[PDB]
This record gives structure tokens, C-alpha cells and sequence, in this order.
């Protein structure tokens, strides 16, 4: 029985949603639970974008399945330059090359790497000059798709070849929408209106009697199992607020993302949402018609750093985005310097925020006090001398980095806001818990937790445990146990 | 070695030059000389147009070769009926009075299918649509049974571009389209041939890329249809031999020898004559028009385009066998009837061929009253019952072509009066040995003489022992002895 995490791709920059497919991958092989990733959109990048993430044999690609390219890895590099000259005796005019035959120009290509080993893309011309035909060629080294241009440059239709060249997906377009695709499969063809149709035709080569599907990337995924059968089982997976307006809770519409699935939950066998919290309103919102169930979407890994090796140091570690309000930090720490002549706060992510409050910082003569200091891929020294975590958001979702935080013995005083905040922190136990935009008693726990380094070292000891509670086995045996239910019930 | 006919394809009703492109296979074959025809046009039926005339291994389509399906015959038949129903569960509905089937995967329309035979023993082609039941490709199958080419359309059906395919399903060649004019006009073509591909603007490039795959030394290559052949040649080098062959008048005007432009089809050739080693026509009179014409600059060989039951059992049965064309003047003929019946009113006059004047020779017929004397006969097949009683073939042309209908009458004994014009007339016509040459239009000499044979039977004899006479020169031995020396000699000068 196979287990598959149905998203849409990988970027080169992995999504949350992304992540958590991998990360939910890798607790399914630990437990010898056999799992997959499923991808749905063609992207001739994807074996590069997963190379540094999963293996080959770890996800399966729509494109790829009926290219007959999945588990295929890199092709023996191919000298492209020297077969043009060598063996078609081209003349290229210089990571782009003009091919001419003698006088005669026929072709534009475009590689990735300096050492031209890594072929992309090959605009071909007519006697005119016109760009009839784009040939799109695959990281591993194969033509993937051919792209038929008319008019102005405008998509009419696309060729898709397996490795060998033979053609197994065509693809017509008007204006520019897909009004059919044909595929050669399982030796004859099938005909689709649109790639919903196609990914439905995909789920149900994939299943077979005993495997589970998770559908993690609702806004594609949800209306391909839509037109599926109700004995292929799923099982839909939020990764965000389910709502547009988390304060109205009977009322708001549920997000664009989630609309197709919430209108079909009798589709579904279950929701998987990350937070108890979370579970709790959803299963009020739906009246109980399927299963809830909270399976955090993280855990807390075994720790390789020194830890609590104590200048004090607040951080932050939050996306620089107008939802962590970390210009309240700001503040924070504008008021706490008159009584704290030696405390930083390092504020550790990147985004939309950074001139902003970086220019608050020097407003406030705060630079030798507060730090942008971006995104490190790797916080594990940062944690090591870390006094306190602060979450001053408007909301959340359950956040790996507080989990990894309480992992190292960093104790953490957070707004009371929903998700995520309520189920990692107990009060006087790892941390506060604070009312939504209250500074005032924000400034009180963090001056008084800095009064009393007896405090610090008692939730140091509470976010230790707290981490423990979030470990790998016991998040192993929750998914074991819903998988066996859910399939059981099935 | 091997001797190669360049001509375009093989129709259902042969052309002339398909015709003279065959014959000359057959003396080959004859002789033990290797020839095979060469065509170059696209034609799924080509196999079927050839099955009457040559085997599989008697010729090279252009096509077939890129595609992989030179030499290939037809498949066993296939059920594409039962397949669709039984294997692809798709709904069929007839089209009513066709061979044509609509085909349906439930409510979804997806394909129109059309049969050529009744039985849907043919699979001829396939339409497929998109969710807006646009017209989006179009598959044309080979007679042979495999698909040959899908054509891929734009806006109101407008051909965009064509794949060709091998038996397996492999593309061989992709052609790429731009109107001009309302049609579609070639403007890139690629080849995947020898594991590379090769490029091409216009068919007449592929075409010279074709022939340079052909070419082994020793072989030999006769220019047939030179609108499209000669252009071919002129794009190969001069190390691969090439004989040019005119299959008609090589200029406009035929009375200005000297000044009159050549014929459009033929400017190709004339314009780049040291591309080719020689000049084949059909006739003697043509040859010494066109060695002068040219300055001698090449060789120029006459040699015929053909070669040669009971006999004359002579009602006086005049016979012309001829296209109801202007040229023809079958009017004059209708003329001589009305000036001969009065002397002569015993006579008939049998007219064997079709087209566009057969209403105004009805007419004049009727005008005449001569409906028991003028039968308009439409086109026959065979003619060899139509010789056996025949006193005497007409011919009342303003311009000729070398006749291989007229070597046949005489094969039967049948003597000629003929107006003097060129060109065929000269060759096949010696003045009183098998019949008369008469001052073009001068109808007054064409009664006097027509009379002249009728009025002595022993006359009429001689010219039709001589009619014999004649046609015994055109022997298939006499053609296998010109072909043998010609190619020989043009093999030694190349």
C-alpha cells in the first residue's frame, strides 16, 4: 500500500506547502509506511528543484508518468555545441547561440550553465524569419515539450515526447485555454477537455485497492478528486486559516483555495489541519459531516548545539511581513534599553518589511540594539545564547521555528492569537501568552522574565519539555494510527 | 547502376508523360537495363494508382522514402470499427448516405471518419475536434493502411502544418505553412533522416537533397516533368548525370522557331542547359527545331515516347481519334462530311475522344443533317474492334503532339490524311507510302485528297500495307536498341 502527497510542483524557493509534503514524506518512510509525492503541473525543471529534497523514486509527476521520464534521472551530459559543428556543420554565433547553415539562419538556443553541458530551450525559424516551433528540453537532458507557434507568437499546440522522441501528449489551445488534450497510453488514446480531467485520469492510474491520497494543494487538487470515484479514498489537508476572516467564524466564506473542497466534503474521509485549536472550529463549521483531526506539521529533531550558554538576546524568528507586527518589537525594545543597557533583539526571516522597520531601528538610535539579520538557513547557533523568543502577529499557523526554539531551551512570550501559539505554549510553564496587541503587558512579561533569570532557567526547562511532547515518534505514531484508522474505516 | 524517370506521381487516368514514364520502365526491364520511376509528390494512393502499372520495387516516392515506406505494400485489412467499439468503447453513428462515421466517447463528439469503400475496409481520414467541436487536426491514412500525415489547422480550417509519419508512428518530416493568394505556401520543411535532421525552405530543396541520396556513380537521371524536375536538378551538381525530356512543343509560339519564349514548364531547363547532358524528344522534326533553337550547346536524340486480331474488313468508315478540343478543329472534319456525302453517301465518320466542343459539334451535326453519317463516339478504352473496318484516320489539328493512337491505327493498316503541322504528323506520315500531308487548314487539298482514296480502293490498299510498314519501324526492338545505345553513349561521355 502506497501513501501520496498530492501538491502541484517544487519551486526553486520550496513553499510551506512544499516542505510539509517532504517533511510528512520522510516520517512515512522512518515508520516503514511506503509514501510519495505527487506533482502535477509540467515543470521540466522539477529533477532539479527536488534534487537537494527528495529522490527520484520518492515523487511522481503527471508529465513525467505519461512522458515515461519518473525515476528517470540526468542523462550523461551531451555536447551540444560540438554535434551542431562536428556532425551538422552549423555555424553558431554566440548563453545564447544563433545557428545558421552557411548563410542560412535557423535556430535561437538558450543554455543554463557557462559549460553549455545543460541544454533549455531551441526557437526554430522559417525562410521569413518567423518562430514556428519551441523546442522546451528537460534538466536531464531530453526534449519534453514542442510549442507550435501562429500569429503573433500565440500557443496554438504543444507536443510532449518521452525520452526515445515518440510523442505521448498533445495539447490544443484557443484564445490561450487548453480546449483539448490527447494522450497515448497503455498502447491507445484517451481525450480530455482540461487538465483537471488529465489529473483525474492520472489519480486513477496511480491507485490501487489499499493505497491513501492526501490532497495538500487544494485549489488544483480538490476539483481532480472531484471527478475521481468515492472508492479511491482522500484525505484533504489545510495548511493555513480555513476562513477569509478568522473573527467571524459562523460567517466568513472559506478561502478561494479551500471553496472546492468544503463544497464537496462528502468526497473526503477526513480534514487534517495542524492545531487542536483549528480542529475545534472547523468541526463546528462543518457540523461534524467528516472527521477533524489535528497532526502538527513538524516536529522537534534531537539536539546536536550547546544550549542556554547565557548581554541579553531577544529573537525573532518570523517572516518580515505587516501579520508579525515586528515593529512592536521595535518598541519593545525602545522602552526595555532605558532598564536593559545590554539587550539585543535579532529578528531572523526576510520580506516586504525590511525598509520599514530598518529605518525605525535608526530612528530610534537602536542600532547597536536591534538586528534585520535576514534569513540563515541554519539558526542552530543562534539559539545557544538566545534569553527569549517573542510572537507579536495579528496570526499564525503552528510555526516549526517556535517548535525548534523550544528544541534548544528558548523559553517564548506570544500574543494569544490563533493558530498555532495556544498549542505550543502553556503559561508560567515555556513561556506567556499575552492579549492580542497588548504591549503593555507584552513589556511587563518580557521585563519581568528578565528580572528574574530564575524564571528564564524554570521555562527554559518548561520549553524542553514542551518540545519533547512535539518529537518525531511520537508525530510518527499519530500519522501511523489515522492512516490504519481512515483506511480501516474506508 | 540505375536508371532513374523523374516525373511528379501516377493519377487514376494516367497522363501522358505517366504513361511514357512506364513504358520506358518496361523496355528497361526488357532490355536488363535497372530503371525505376522516381516521384516526388505526396500521394497516400499512389500505391493504388501504381498496382495497374508497376510492382513495389519499380519505383521510389519521395516521401515514402523520408518516411520509411519505400518498397512497402498494403496491410492486412483492420477493423477500425470493431477497435473503436470493442477496444476504445467509443459511440459510432453513420453518416447518412457516406461511408463516414461520427465518433463519440459518450455525449463528447471527438472524431469524423471517412471510408473510401463502402465496406470501411479503407480508412481514408480522420477529423478531430476540441471542447468547442473546433476542427483541430486532420490524420490522413496511407491506402497501405499506416497514418501518413496529420495536418494541424488554424482559424477557418487553414492548413498551419503537417507531420509525416513512418508505419511505426515516428515523424519522418514537418512542413510549416503561410497563405498567399488563399493557399498555403511551404515555408520550412524538416527532415529526420540518418539520425540528424536536415532543413529545407521549399519542396524544391528537398527535392534536390532526395535525389543527391539517390545518386551512386554509374546511375543516370531522365528530367519528365520539368515544371517541377528541372529546378530539382539545377539545385544538385553537375557530377550526377541528368537527360532532359520534352513531352511536348518547347515554345510558346511554334511559328516563330527562332524568337518565341520557351514554354513556361520548360524555362527551368532551357535557362541552365549545361546542367544537363542531353535532350530527348519525341520526334525527328522536334529534334533538328531544338538542336538549332539551343546552338547545338547540348546533344538532342529523338526517340520515341512508344512502340507498335483480324485487319482491314472493309459503309466507308472514316475515324478520327482525337480530344474534342479547339486544336483539334473537329469542325473541318463535320465540313468534309457535308461536301463528301453527296458523292460519297455510304460514308460514316466515327470522332473517338471527349471535351469541351462536343455541344457545337453535336450542333453542326444536327445543322447538317448528318446524324447517320457523324457519330461523336466519347471516349473508348480499347479501339482495336474500331481499326478492324476503317478506310482512313483524319487529322485537321492546327498543332500536334507525337500520337500513339495514330501508331496504333497504322499497327492496324489504317492509312492517314493529316494536315502538315508540327510536331507527329512528319514522323508517323510518309506522303504516299501510308497516307498524305495536306497544307495546314487548306480544307479544299483535305476533300480533294480524302476523295482521291475513296474513289480508289487499291489506293487506300497500298497506303494500309504501308500503314504496316510504318509501324514496324516503332518495334519494342527497335525502341530497346535506341534506349541501349543512347544511355550507353551518355554513360561514356559523362
Amino acid at each position: 500500500s502506497m501513501n501520496y502527497f498530492v501538491g502541484n510542483s517544487l519551486g526553486v524557493n520550496l513553499t510551506g506547502i512544499e516542505k510539509a509534503i517532504i517533511n510528512r514524506l520522510n516520517l512515512f518512510k522512518e515508520m516503514g509506511r511506503p509514501a510519495q509525492c505527487v506533482f502535477l503541473s509540467w515543470n521540466r525543471y522539477l529533477y532539479r528543484n527536488a534534487q537537494n529534497y527528495i529522490t527520484s523514486s520518492d515523487y511522481i509527476n503527471m508529465y513525467d508518468f505519461f512522458q515515461e521520464a519518473t525515476y528517470l534521472e540526468r542523462n550523461e551530459p551531451f555536447d551540444w555545441l560540438s554535434y551542431w559543428t562536428d556532425e551538422c556543420h552549423y555555424t553558431l554565433k554566440h548563453h545564447d547561440f544563433r545557428i545558421y547553415d552557411q548563410e542560412r539562419f535557423l535556430m535561437y538556443a538558450h543554455f543554463q550553465d557557462p559549460k553549455y553541458r545543460i541544454l533549455d530551450y531551441v526557437n526554430h525559424f522559417d525562410s521569413q524569419r518567423r518562430k514556428v516551433k519551441r523546442d522546451f528540453y528537460d534538466v536531464r537532458g531530453f526534449l519534453s515539450c514542442s510549442r507550435i507557434l501562429v500569429d503573433k507568437q500565440q500557443t496554438l499546440c504543444e507536443f510532449f515526447y518521452n525520452p526515445e522522441g515518440d510523442t505521448k501528449l498533445e495539447k490544443y489551445f484557443s484564445y490561450p485555454e487548453v480546449q483539448k488534450i490527447i494522450v497515448y497510453y497503455a498502447n491507445k488514446q484517451y481525450f480530455f477537455n482540461n487538465e483537471t480531467e488529465l489529473g483525474a485520469f492520472f489519480i486513477k492510474q496511480l491507485y490501487q485497492h489499499g493505497d491513501l491520497f492526501f490532497s495538500d494543494r487544494n485549489v488544483y487538487t480538490a476539483p481532480i478528486f472531484n471527478l475521481t470515484p468515492e472508492s479511491i479514498p482522500v484525505v484533504a489537508v489545510l495548511h493555513s486559516t480555513h476562513i477569509k476572516n478568522i473573527d467571524a467564524l459562523d460567517s466568513s466564506p472559506f478561502k478561494n483555495v479551500y471553496k472546492a473542497m468544503f463544497e464537496n466534503l462528502s468526497r473526503y474521509r477526513a480534514i487534517i489541519v495542524s492545531t487542536e485549536q483549528q480542529k475545534l472550529d472547523v468541526e463546528k463549521r462543518i457540523n461534524h459531516t467528516i472527521p477533524v483531526v489535528n497532526i502538527p506539521v513538524g516536529y522537534s529533531e534531537t539536539i546536536d548545539t550547546p544550549v542556554q550558554t547565557l548581554s541579553v538576546k531577544l529573537i525573532s524568528v518570523a517572516r518580515y511581513s505587516p501579520e508579525k507586527q515586528l515593529h512592536q518589537q521595535i518598541e519593545l525594545i525602545k522602552r526595555l534599553v532605558s532598564y536593559v543597557p545590554k539587550i539585543e533583539l535579532h529578528m531572523y526571516g526576510f520580506g516586504s518589511e525590511s525598509k520599514k522597520l530598518n529605518e525605525l531601528i535608526q530612528k530610534y538610535g537602536l542600532e547597536n540594539h536591534v538586528y534585520l539579520r535576514g534569513f540563515l538557513s541554519n539558526l542552530d547557533q543562534e539559539y545557544s545564547d538566545a534569553y527569549l523568543s517573542l510572537i507579536t502577529s495579528n496570526m499564525e499557523g503552528f510555526s516549526l521555528a517556535l517548535l525548534e526554539s523550544l528544541a534548544h531551551g528558548v523559553p517564548v512570550i506570544s500574543y494569544d492569537i490563533k493558530y498555532g501559539p495556544n498549542e505550543l505554549i502553556t503559561s508560567d510553564f515555556n513561556g506567556y501568552l499575552i492579549t492580542k496587541n497588548d504591549e503593555d503587558a507584552l513589556f511587563d512579561k518580557v521585563k519581568y522574565v528578565i528580572d528574574h533569570p530564575e524564571v528564564q532557567q524554570r521555562l527554559s526547562k518548561g520549553s524542553l519539555a514542551k518540545a519533547q511532547q512535539y518529537s518525531k515518534a511520537s508525530l510518527i505514531k499519530q500519522w501511523d494510527q489515522f492512516v490504519r484508522l481512515i483506511l480501516e474505516h474506508h
